């Protein structure tokens, strides 16, 4: 129920160097997260950093934050897919450290193209979804720089909504083990 | 409400052939405006056509309707802007016969590039802007026809909204005579 | 319910009477437009009565309502009932020099335009020029009927003036105050 | 409603339908007894039907559509302003030839969307149904502008906005008209 | 595009043509059954047309102008336009035996009756088998005009099951499926 | 509502036949007895058909339609058409004996009167005693009606009591359960 | 609100302490990291040590519920789950997973199983694919079920095509739990 | 809120179970319970209850919890004890359930609400009705009642004084002061 | 959570506040502070401040059994007013230690509620609502010294009074201004 106290329950995994990025992903989301990982950072900048996600996605700009605070800091990120890495999740769970990023075997993995709206005078539309394609095109690059795959294929895979298993996503390059009980 | 004669008092100017295209423009309206266009044409294809116009503007698909159909009609149409002629009531002020657009002294005209908004993927995003970007050009096409200016010169009028006295339309095209009593 | 003698307004509309009453948009501005153009139809010498209650409204509506009336050939005898208020006091002012009529105790009010505007700062200003430059008109149109200088029109309406009949025969926006027929 | 009846009613009497404004169960009954009377007034006078419409329901749709492949008469359809979804539906379904359009219209074509919600076994039962719904439209889209199965499904598989002569060239209309010839 | 001038539908009652369009409730059922009993009176002996373009709706409703419709002497012909799913498809195949047609591009929907219950348990057991009590009454009228075994009927009418012009025909809910 | 040449509904008050569909309110009641007391004017000995597909609705005005039917010398042929549910039942078995038809695919229900109290103590024992003389008022009817004993009444609508037109003509709610004429 | 026990604490920080995680109400998101953040921290503190989950739940989200199975399958230590009150749609699932012989149910609760239930909308295209998905989550909760209560796949699809109520006996005959006790034994 | 107090009265081995009963309320006084089992497994546990009533599946966690913990329980009725109040007030250890003089108890069968198809609505219908003879035979337990006692007495709402229900079962002791 | 809080202060000084409406809720800390005090010194007075336009009658009668059944004496005080279950739990303090402020005011009424049901359904609850009635008149003759009649008579409509008013109905014992 409330946040359990043992101070919170994630204060305790955050000792064990465990960040969570459960849920939708905005700004506010993007601020915690972050800050979890500099001071992680700033504890030891060689010790690795578990980051669990569980996420439905959330907005394009929070979510490359946490991108590139993890491709910035030094340490190592063990990304573990549980439940669902969908739309930001699933960039997330690929941006792990290479070999590390895992997922349960019960878990699903979705990728697809960005969506937003647009609103205001016909200048106001054409800026808006040029800006929108830029970022189509940016995700597009970032997803095939960690999965390895061509561009090619990140647009076909992404145009509409794609759902892989923990098995799949792997064949695709998101993730690296499907592991059920720990090796 | 409609008073009534021995009809409404808009029958009554229909059989006068007068039309009254008041208030924001949808497709209720350009349904109505295109049938009495329709039915004056069918009663005689040679007599004019009063066009009374007091619009702030409306859909651009319904607006163009009733364009088209001020175009195909064989009946000169002689367009009077009364109060005013904002967005599509000022298009529909300039598509009357030439030499036969009038307007009231106290009128206003304003003109502006066309509205709208956008919502999906990223690749329906892009879909609507196009369309409305072909819209823009199009609408400008329409201005530049009937006001004999550049293209240009509309561009860079509609950007933002303009706002013209009677005179200040005359001068750029979009009405022809501005008088206070009948000559 | 509007009484079936036809509705009592067309009995009037049939005696060459227009009433503009209530707040003023462009649907009012419609109807009044119709019936005036229908009465110069019937007869363009016949004068034309509009009676006014207005509590105001929207500027281009009684604007279009103002220059409808300036056009059309007919004497127009507008009477203030109740209340000319805002652009209700404008189409008071212009009916035929001689013929702006009103009730005892109606009251008659004029105040500078308002109204509002949003978006970036560029259009921010677009409007704001806007709205000023129906203030200079409106002040004009005022100074034009009422035989006013701008200097007065200004100075009256730049907060609410509220006018008693004579004093709104003094300062010119209409011109007899009658208790009884003439 | 400006009266003559109805300015609706004296177009009727020239043998005039108007489908403007969105297209429900509702505008499909009218539709329909307005073409089902003008057939019964003559059956090889010419009916002409006006569309103005930016879509609606697939079954009202094609319950015009299949009133006026029924009725003996034929059919010339008018886009004015848009013919979106449903609509440029109706104005292909006009009779060969007979399919006309203003200058500035413009038509608009999609694959249906909907939604579903239930169990599992209900989210399928409503996937496979509107999936023969998507099939279906394409086949009739093929059948009046003569294209193949590959087109239809390519062009409609994202919102697809054509000019008059895009349309004109893909089979959705005939003429595009500025002035009565 | 607004109750074309006396309405269109009084002139196509004229022509003993009743239209049974959109959700059917208490109201709808109302008008139909008005209309039915009208055209009885005028001639008991001559056809009448029933166009059907429904959703469904109320039971009661449905199930009330299914009874007049096999109350009334006139043959009724019964025209799928559009759609006809819930008692809609009940209407459709309601009909007087081969006079019961489709347009081709209708669609056709049988499903099992739906509702609601709240109240105390007791309560709820007396309108869960009121609810049950139509689903098989509904299931016997189904077979009755299909020719269907009611194993059939509960097997189709399990789930929401959807049919073609063809296929209903094959099933038994409508005669003819006109083409051109 | 269609217009013949009025509305349908008129049409069928003068084949002495009065529509009694829907909920049962002051506003129904009003309606169905001016068409009661117009059609005894007519003809006192004519026989006025009344077709019910009523969920119920509320207790007096039910009783105002009951006590008009009791009134008019006309002999009554009640219909329950689709359902006739709490009022509709009531009004169904209060028409003429031997002239209460239904048809095959109708269904009857009955209960006892249900509603609501609120104030002070004093005023919730005005109000619970009103509606319980509602009840034996109502059980009274029917055991008239129904030619049954009060106590089968009281057993039957303690609880919502849903009967077959079958079922209601042996209870003695309708007489005659039709199929073709 | 929360009881304090005296540091200080919840109510449930002094049952976490005695290695008892209670999973009760609605599985969302939020629910399974509470859940799973507690099973992470009692692995930390004992690998081997039991642990004992306490479910209460009418359902909640598959992709969650599956969260907490998933943890509850990685994790090394024995897991006790107790079915009290209700353990309903995804609730049952988390019944079976726990540590076979060591699945526990109170006499008066009761247990459901069903299909997956959801929506979706958009375009044609779009529907098929929120359907299909629908679908394997479909067969993958079958396969879920199928491997715990060692039942076939037949008899699975058969009993979660609609609502499926059970006593904690019938879930015990089932393969659902493994235990029904009154008192302690 | 003055630690708080009810944690004072948890110290001195008291569970409050008032307002209305939710899996909310039946989560904190199932862990009540259970830290007080692990205090003492024999220390009574005292139990006040002043509840409306609540959810079936809430109410029946709590009673379960009652009976499997080997604490003998002293249920309380303060101000009233309706719907699954009363059976958590009759679910005290026998001899052990009380009530203050100004007390109610209100017994009642279960209500519920059924929606969907009509398959559905009867696997609802007929589990509304399993738990309508679940809780008879419970209230038969501890009111060491007949069954058909409890059909009819539950069939529509009962309303008992503390007296009434001490005689029907319910509870042993109605007490003015200790 | 305002002042550090004074009402914590205040129970030491075995103090319980009964101010604003009173629900299961407060009726529910009432109870608790009452017994906490208990179990601090059963022979301690306990002096409980009584600012309450009225509330549920279950829960009133939850604080009232409580303040019966407790060894402790109660100082009951009624400050700005005390109505409806406010003037029961007023009356129900130990005799001759009912206080009041001058400026109060008692209200003493018939109880309400209302009903929803069947026919059958809306006579149980109206049944149980005159229980309730004639249980509160008998509370309040018990420790108000008067009769049955004068009880429904007065508490058939709303009945408002003075605190000297009161005291001469027996709801209070002493009206005091400066002590
Ligand atoms: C495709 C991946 C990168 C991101 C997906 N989410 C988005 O694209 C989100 C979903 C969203 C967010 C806010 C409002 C409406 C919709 N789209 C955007 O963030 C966005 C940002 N700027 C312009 C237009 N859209 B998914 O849900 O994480
Ligand atoms: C600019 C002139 C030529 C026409 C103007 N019409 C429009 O702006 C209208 C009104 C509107 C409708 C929806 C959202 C925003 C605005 N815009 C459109 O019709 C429209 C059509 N397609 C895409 C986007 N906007 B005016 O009548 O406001
Ligand atoms: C000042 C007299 C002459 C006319 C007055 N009319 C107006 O103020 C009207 C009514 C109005 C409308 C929207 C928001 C606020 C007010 N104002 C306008 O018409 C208006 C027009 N353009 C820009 C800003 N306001 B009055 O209220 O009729
Ligand atoms: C694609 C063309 C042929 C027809 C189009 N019609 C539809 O999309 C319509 C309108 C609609 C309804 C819900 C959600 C979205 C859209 N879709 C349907 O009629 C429909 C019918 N059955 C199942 C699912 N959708 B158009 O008129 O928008
Ligand atoms: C299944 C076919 C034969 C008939 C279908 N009709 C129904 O299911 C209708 C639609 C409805 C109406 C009111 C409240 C809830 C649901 N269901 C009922 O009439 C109904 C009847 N009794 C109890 C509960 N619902 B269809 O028209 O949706
Ligand atoms: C039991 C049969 C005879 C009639 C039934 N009617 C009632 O129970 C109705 C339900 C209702 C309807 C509308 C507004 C308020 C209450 N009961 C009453 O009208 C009513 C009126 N006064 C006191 C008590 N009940 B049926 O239509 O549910
Ligand atoms: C049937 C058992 C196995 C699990 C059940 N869970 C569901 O049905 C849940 C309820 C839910 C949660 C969030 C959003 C929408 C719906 N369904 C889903 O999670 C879900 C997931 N993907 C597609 C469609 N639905 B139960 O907890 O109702
Ligand atoms: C009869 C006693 C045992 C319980 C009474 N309450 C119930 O039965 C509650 C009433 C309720 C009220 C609001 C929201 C949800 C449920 N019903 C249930 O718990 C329930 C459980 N399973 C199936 C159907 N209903 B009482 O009001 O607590
Ligand atoms: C008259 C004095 C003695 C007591 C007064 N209390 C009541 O009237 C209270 C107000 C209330 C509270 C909760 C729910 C409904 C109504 N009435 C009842 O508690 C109540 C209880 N059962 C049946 C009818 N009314 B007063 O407002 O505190
Ligand atoms: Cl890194
Ligand atoms: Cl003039
Ligand atoms: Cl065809
Ligand atoms: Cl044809
Ligand atoms: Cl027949
Ligand atoms: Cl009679
Ligand atoms: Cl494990
Ligand atoms: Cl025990």
């Amino acid at each position: 129920p409330l946040i359990p106290i043992v101070y919170d329950i994630y204060s305790r995994l955050l000792r064990e160097r465990i960040v969570c990025v459960m849920g939708p992903i905005d700004d506010s989301v993007a601020s915690l997260v972050i800050a979890q990982l500099l001071f992680l950072q700033s504890e030891s900048n060689k010790k690795p950093i578990h980051m669990y996600i569980n996420s439905p996605g959330g907005v394009v700009t929070a979510g490359l934050a946490i991108y590139d605070t993890m491709q910035y800091i030094l340490n190592p990120i063990c990304t573990w897919c549980v439940g669902q890495a969908a739309s930001m999740g699933s960039l997330l769970l690929a941006a792990g450290t290479p070999g590390m990023r895992h997922s349960l075997p019960n878990s699903r993995i979705m990728i697809h193209q960005p969506s937003g709206g647009a609103r205001g005078q016909a200048t106001d539309i054409e800026i808006q979804a040029r800006e929108i394609m830029k970022l189509k095109k940016q995700l597009y690059n970032i997803y095939a720089k960690h999965t390895k795959q061509s561009l090619q294929v990140i647009e076909s895979a992404m145009e509409r909504d794609r759902y892989m298993s923990p098995m799949e996503a792997q064949e695709f390059g998101i993730l690296d083990k499907v592991l059920v009980h720990p090796p």
